[PDB]
């Protein structure tokens, strides 16, 4: 109830919200049926239209035109946007040479540079290109501020989770909005685009910027717009506001368009019919400008021009129906269309099984257009799964598919020829960023980079302290030219110990076997002692940053940091050079564990566990087949270089160590990797402590990981090798789920040239995941500057073309 009948009458676009029944004049009283009976009339005018014209030029103010021509407008802050130049012979802003913004330009009273966002649903990429010469406002931006190729949304790339990420810095996983339609079991209620639920602050978690800047004294205006206030009232509105009062003046706002994204749907993303709405958002930019450039505000204000997905070319006809898979369609809910999110239709049905779900749903057809997942299997890039509101069951569709329950879902709803939700690497779903003003830098290009860093950086824009998020705060500060954030490396927590030779053979009982001078030894005890480790620790040790125990082994090939608590290393870093050559395991040596004589035996792994676990093998972090002599390649077979491993898995395993790592050696002018064990039974992202794993081998204390990572660095000039790097460094990495079968594979019993490398680049990821997952910090000791570190370990590898 509202007792709609109080007033609007100088209230229009009221800053802060006022609670029912009395009635709302806010931007989004509309969207709650809440507006005052005259809000319409006083605060919706439209009379005469949107701009001056040579006979309206110094005209007596008249309250009912939409905007204004009169002498007094600039005053008020209400002229046209187009006042001074229809009236005042000056040029529009698009039409002035750009010139490098040194310093802010800003009228007296103002405390520090505004801060305005223009957000645009589903401006793909690629449209800066494509579309360049029908947006001459949003190419000057583009080409005068700093620019990135493209932004990465996060997954879903559907619009509320991504609005919301832009907003707070989070994963969907932990903001709350994980799709957009959501069931949560805790407080048994739904949320749909359609309706009231969505308006109920409960979904909403983090800390969302407007929210950040109120509690710290900075203040906004109200981000969020109906759809039918018009885009030139949004604009005027946010002018209005940047005419108030120094002490009533927001410091930071939004704009929203609901284009291209609403087009796109209807006729792809390069139907003929986008060219207008593109040109209808350029104008909308160049209306704000021209406002801004009347204010003198045009050099003081920060501009951000950013979007929030893409979009792809999808129709009816490639939809997968879960009814030509399943016999028991109805006894489940799925959750459609760019994803897949399966649950029981009713939780009293005792005979529902994910199990045999996802067994139903595994390489069925020859071409089948989406993969189910357990939510825990799927890649940990995409940070999906440690929510209640997401389904234990996914399916990752296909780019330009549907997945559906039934064909009468579908023509019982062709219509649409657009849409987006697939994985965020994917080029068709990225999307935009553009910075202009006092504090971006002039004409720069950045690098890519994801969406989740921009929370932190509207923070330093606005001087504000950011709510703890998942941006790397620093890994943006080349796009600034000041108000830069210079963190410090986190402190290493446990330092290790450095064992020497402490136990004799006898005293090992691990059930191994092996079939096993002073020039030489005096050599062999220097490598034990760490005289090569400058070779093979590049860029100094990981630093450990929990409480733990552990040891440095030093070895001619490679050095590790081992685990005393979880009886394997941590890490295992190594340089394989151009040259280097691959050899085999001899004979003699196929089956041969030897005891660590630096490492007591109640601190080691023992064979004779893998004999008696059936399921269960081993493999090594450092591979046999890299070793750099016959005499060397022992070390690699050391108890304390073994880690559990799936048959299945160590298919991957031997052919990442046996072929690929030579490959990218020649490809890249020789690499340093670093590879190791990851646990996260809880799928939180985060590294596991002991009292949290799930998995043991049979009958011992060794942990079973649920991952295993590796990083691989370079020289970024390859000319250079990669021990002898003079500049920035190259890097990509991966997060290999440790499966005990290939069922994630349709081609896996080909053999490894035909399915590992796919599998891989899949499970590619940013060395800031892997820091998360073990609690390691790596890149300690470079020549580089820490900002350019922290944006090398927020690199992804995509591994799609241009
Ligand atoms: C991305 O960045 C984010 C933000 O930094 C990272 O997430 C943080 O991770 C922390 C570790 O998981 C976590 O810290 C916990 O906080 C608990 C208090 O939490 C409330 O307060 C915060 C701050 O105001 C608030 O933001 C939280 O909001 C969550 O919950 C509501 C829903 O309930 C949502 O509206 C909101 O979206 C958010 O949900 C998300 O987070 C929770 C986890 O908190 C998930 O479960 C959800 O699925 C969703 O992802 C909260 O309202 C605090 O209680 C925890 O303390 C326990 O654990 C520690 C171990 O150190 C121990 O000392 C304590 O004893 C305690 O254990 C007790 O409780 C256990 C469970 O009940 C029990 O088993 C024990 O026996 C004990 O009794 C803990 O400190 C922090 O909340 C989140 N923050 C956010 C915003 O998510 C995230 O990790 C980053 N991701 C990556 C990959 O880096
Ligand atoms: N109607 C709407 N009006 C505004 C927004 C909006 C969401 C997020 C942000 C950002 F980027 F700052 F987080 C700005 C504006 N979304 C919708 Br839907
Ligand atoms: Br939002
Ligand atoms: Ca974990
Ligand atoms: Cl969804
Ligand atoms: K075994
Ligand atoms: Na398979
Ligand atoms: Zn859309």
């Amino acid at each position: 109830w509202t007792a709609t009948s109080g007033s609007c009458k100088g209230r229009c676009f009221e800053l802060q919200e006022v609670g029912p029944p009395d009635c709302r004049c806010d931007n989004l009283c509309k969207s709650y049926s809440s507006c005052c009976h005259d809000f319409d009339e006083l605060c919706l005018k439209t009379a005469r239209g949107w701009e001056c014209t040579k006979d309206r030029c110094g005209e007596v103010r008249n309250e009912e035109n939409a905007c204004h021509c009169s002498e007094d407008c600039l005053s008020r802050g209400d002229c046209c946007t187009n006042y001074q130049v229809v009236c005042k012979g000056e040029s529009h802003w698009v039409d002035d040479d750009c010139e490098e913004i040194k310093v802010p330009e800003c009228p007296a009273g103002f405390v520090r540079p505004p801060l305005i966002i223009f957000s645009v649903d589903g401006f793909r990429a690629s449209y800066m290109k494509k579309g360049s010469k029908v947006m001459p406002n949003i190419e000057k931006l583009r080409s005068c501020g700093t620019h990135a190729p493209y932004m990465r949304p996060v997954y879903p790339t559907k619009t509320f989770p991504n609005l919301y990420t832009l907003a707070t810095g989070l994963y969907p996983e932990s903001h709350g909005i994980v799709g957009n339609s959501m069931y949560d079991p805790v407080f048994d209620a739904s949320f749909h685009l359609r309706g009231r639920e969505k308006f109920n602050h409960r979904w909403w978690g983090g800390q969302p910027l407007w929210i950040t800047a109120t509690k710290q004294g900075v203040r906004a205006g109200t981000f969020f717009w109906s759809v039918s206030i018009p885009h030139e009232r949004r604009i005027l509105t946010i002018l209005q506001w940047l005419s108030l009062p120094d002490n009533e003046r927001p410091s930071v706002y939004a704009f929203y368009s609901e284009q291209p994204d609403f087009s796109g749907h209807k006729y792809g993303p390069f139907g003929p019919e986008m060219t207008n709405p593109l040109r209808e958002i350029d104008k909308t930019v160049g209306q704000l400008m021209d406002g801004l450039k009347q204010l003198r505000l045009h050099r003081c204000v920060n501009v951000i021009f950013v979007g929030d997905h893409g979009m792809e070319d999808v129709t009816c006809d490639r939809t997968e129906f879960l009814s030509n898979y399943l016999t028991n369609v109805d006894d489940i809910t799925l959750v459609p269309g760019t994803l897949g999110r399966i649950r029981a239709k009713s939780i009293n049905n005792s005979k529902y099984d994910p199990k045999t779900i996802i067994a139903a749903l595994t390489c069925k057809k020859p071409d089948q257009h989406f993969k189910p997942y357990m939510k825990q299997h799927l890649p940990k890039r995409l940070h999906y799964a440690n929510n209640r509101r997401i389904e234990d069951i996914h399916l990752l569709v296909d780019r330009r598919w549907h997945v559906a329950r039934k064909p009468l879902d579908v023509y019982k709803k062709c219509f649409f020829q657009g849409d987006h939700g697939f994985d965020n690497k994917v080029n068709s779903m990225q999307t935009v960023f553009v910075g202009y003003g006092p504090t971006f830098k002039y004409r720069t290009k950045v690098p890519p980079f994801e969406n989740i860093e921009l929370y932190n950086v509207m923070c330093d824009l606005l001087g504000l302290k950011p709510a703890p998020n998942n941006g790397t705060h620093g890994s943006l500060n080349h796009l600034l030219r000041t108000n830069t954030f210079r963190p410090t490396m986190p402190d290493e927590v446990s330092r290790p110990n450095y064992p020497g030779i402490m136990y004799l053979q006898s005293e090992f009982d691990l059930g191994c076997t092996c079939d096993d001078n002073k020039l030489e030894e005096l050599n062999k005890r220097l490598h034990t002692k760490g005289s090569t480790k400058e070779r093979h620790l590049l860029y100094g040790r990981p630093a450990v940053l929990y409480r733990t125990s552990y040891d440095i082994l030093y070895h001619t090939d490679f050095e590790s940091g081992y685990s005393e608590i979880f009886l394997m290393p941590l890490w295992t870093s190594y340089t394989i050079s151009k040259q280097a050559e691959v050899s085999s395991i001899p004979e003699h040596l196929t089956n041969c564990v030897r005891p660590d004589v630096r490492v007591s035996p109640g601190f080691s792994q023992n064979c004779l566990a893998y004999k008696n676990d059936k399921q269960m093998s081993y493999g090594f972090l450092f591979p046999p087949y890299l070793s750099s002599s016959p005499e060397a390649k022992y070390d690699a077979f050391l108890v304390t270089n073994m880690v559990p491993m799936y048959p299945a898995f160590k298919r991957v395993w031997a052919y990442f160590q046996r072929v690929l790592v030579k490959k990218y050696a020649s490809e890249r002018n020789g690499v340093n990797v670093i590879s190791g064990p990851i646990f996260d039974y809880n799928y939180d992202g985060l590294r596991d402590t002991e009292d949290e794993i799930k998995q043991y081998v049979e009958g011992s204390s060794i942990p079973v990981p649920t991952h295993y990572y590796s990083i691989i660095t370079s020289c970024l000039d390859f000319t250079q090798p990669a021990d002898k790097c003079d500049g920035p460094l190259s890097v990509s990495s991966f997060i290999l789920p440790h499966r005990p079968d290939n069922d994630e594979s349709c081609n896996s019993s080909e053999d490894e040239s035909k399915w590992v490398e796919e599998l891989m680049k899949m499970h590619t990821a940013r060395v800031r995941d892997i820091e998360h997952l073990t609690g390691l910090d790596f890149y300690r000791k470079t020549s580089r500057s820490y900002s350019e570190i922290l944006t090398l370990k927020t690199y992804l590898h995509t591994y799609e073309s241009e």
